[PDB]
């Protein structure tokens, strides 16, 4: 048995790549990526110029999960674009590229010089809407207006089928609204539910002091603390975007936790905090601990039960 | 060393007392808090007529917190005022009485009648802008202008000091709105952070299902789930209200929990879930281990340290 699956045109190994952010910034972040067992990758979102992002510390993590105000630092769309269109080797496998531009005329620029690279070498767009980290740019998704424009205006200016990072709600009207919203878009194939849960705040007991610089301690958490929240925007938006695609990201730490994810709804599964922590080996892991529960149950494909999540 | 407060126009002995909607739906549960060592109690968020609530199984609880869909089961708004008129021994602790009228009309009703008995015996009212699991009643403070609508009706009808229980907010624009649109409103006292983080939802690996029946499985999150978007909503609010009081709620399991909410800007501190899970005995728990950290930072009062969490230069 093995979980080799075909999505977006696309043949996957299995299931399994990093969150965005994670290991992917640089080439050799990239390479080891490529090196690893994960079903596919996808790059660090990217601005049309390199930032360095907020000031350090800027990332810490816990038992429970992790803290991040990291602010976008990245090598530039241009780097990633390179990356994509002359050094990736998509015979090991499939490759995304997740822009996060800081308006609606950044992020246009940078996928019209995607497009020919998409159609050249099908490295595959994410278009992040749900960075929590920027002083003074709000998640572009919790304004549906804005939402809908950055979608209409990408859908334009790219032409090519895109998915898009969104970040978690926590109310069945927004669902409602943020499923619609991206149901008007036919060149949205794929969801990723979800973006960290924004501004949280860890204060350490002894110190009496936030973990974090940027934003006063305010940032996007990760891990433990977020699975059941993923889960629910697995599943809402696979319950309400049934022609589409759902990429499942949070809290994932073990083959279970992938499993619950699947159940959602997912047909990709990202890792975040738990690959930062534990490093790409974690990809081995995870796949053999997939498998198993597969097994036990008896379940010999994805599709057996993907979605398939029992209500009472 | 004293974790006595005076606030509002009342003492404390010390800053704990139950979330909302725990152990303080019957007359039972309300003597039971009234007997704890807590420093107040807060009656379950009601509506005019009695609600059986949601279909049960409606609440689980896990090590890393809990999921409910509860759906405001309560005795009726009737039963809340005469235990606040008749019942409640006063001597013993304040009491704070929670309302979550399913319109803005509703709550107007209830208020009308309240304010009489707040006026006489004290009861304190907590108004719920954050109820998330009546079906088809999304989160009232999620709607900043629906938010204003409530705030300025219950404010005319009722013209006595209040407080509000918010949800948990997750972007800096929307601190900002809320604490905006809180500010202009004289007579909110107090604000506490935070409800259950809306529509979660938990699976069971083994039986391959949602673990409560209502919504399809969606339910406020509590617990250890929650403590730093918790933390984060206190410190939002203290910062940009700062001339009210804010109330913690979330993920408070033990003293070190509670120093952190009260480091964050809480004056008093609510406790769920972990209440929920261990009953009223977790009230001397929580002093004896506030006060341990206390003893061992050299700290006196609550004053001394309430608000004063570090940023990095
Ligand atoms: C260090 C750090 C950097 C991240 N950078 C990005 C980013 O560039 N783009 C993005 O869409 N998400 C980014 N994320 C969010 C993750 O992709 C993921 O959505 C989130 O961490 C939740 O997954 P987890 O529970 O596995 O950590 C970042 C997360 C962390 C921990
Ligand atoms: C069983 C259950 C019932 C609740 N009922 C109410 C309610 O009536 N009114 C309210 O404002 N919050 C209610 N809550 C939310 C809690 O007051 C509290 O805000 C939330 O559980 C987070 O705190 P915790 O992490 O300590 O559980 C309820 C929570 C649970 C667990
Ligand atoms: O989309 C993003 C951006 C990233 C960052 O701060 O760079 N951190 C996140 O958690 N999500
Ligand atoms: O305000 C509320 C209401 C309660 C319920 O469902 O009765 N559950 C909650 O988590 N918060």
């Amino acid at each position: 048995m093995c979980l080799k699956l075909n999505l977006l045109d696309h043949v996957f190994a299995n299931p399994f790549m990093n969150a965005a952010g994670v290991l992917c910034s640089t080439e050799e972040d990239l390479r080891c990526m490529t090196a690893s067992s994960s079903g596919a990758l996808v790059s660090k979102s990217c601005t049309s110029a390199p930032r360095d992002g907020n000031p350090e510390p800027r990332y810490m993590a816990f038992p429970l999960g992790s803290i991040n105000s990291m602010g976008l630092p990245n090598l530039g769309f241009d780097f990633y674009l390179k990356y994509a269109s002359d050094l990736h080797d998509y015979s090991k496998k499939p490759l995304f590229l997740s822009i996060s531009g800081l308006s609606v005329e950044e992020n246009v620029a940078m996928v019209r010089r995607l497009a020919p690279v998409a159609q050249e070498k099908g490295v595959l767009l994410e278009l992040n809407l749900s960075c929590p980290n920027v002083p003074g740019k709000p998640q572009v998704a919790y304004d549906f207006e804005a939402m809908r424009t950055y979608l209409q205006q990408v859908s334009l200016a790219y032409g090519l089928p895109f998915g898009v990072k969104m970040p978690p709600y926590f109310d069945i009207a927004h669902f409602d609204t943020a499923a619609a919203v991206l149901n008007e878009f036919p060149l949205v194939k794929f969801v990723t539910c979800v973006n960290s849960v924004g501004n949280g705040l860890v204060i350490d007991a002894e110190s009496e002091s936030v973990v974090i610089k940027p934003k006063q301690g305010f940032g996007g958490l990760g891990g433990k603390y977020i699975l059941p929240t993923a889960l629910a925007n697995v599943n809402a938006f696979y319950r309400r975007c049934p022609d589409k695609l759902v990429f499942g990201c949070g809290g994932v730490y073990s083959g279970e936790d992938a499993f619950l994810h699947i159940l959602a709804g997912a047909s990709m599964v990202q890792v975040g905090t738990a690959l930062q922590e534990e490093g790409p080996g974690i990809f081995t892991r995870l796949e053999d601990e997939l498998l198993e529960i597969m097994a036990r149950k008896g379940y010999r494909t994805l599709e057996e039960f993907r979605g398939r999540v029992k209500t009472i």
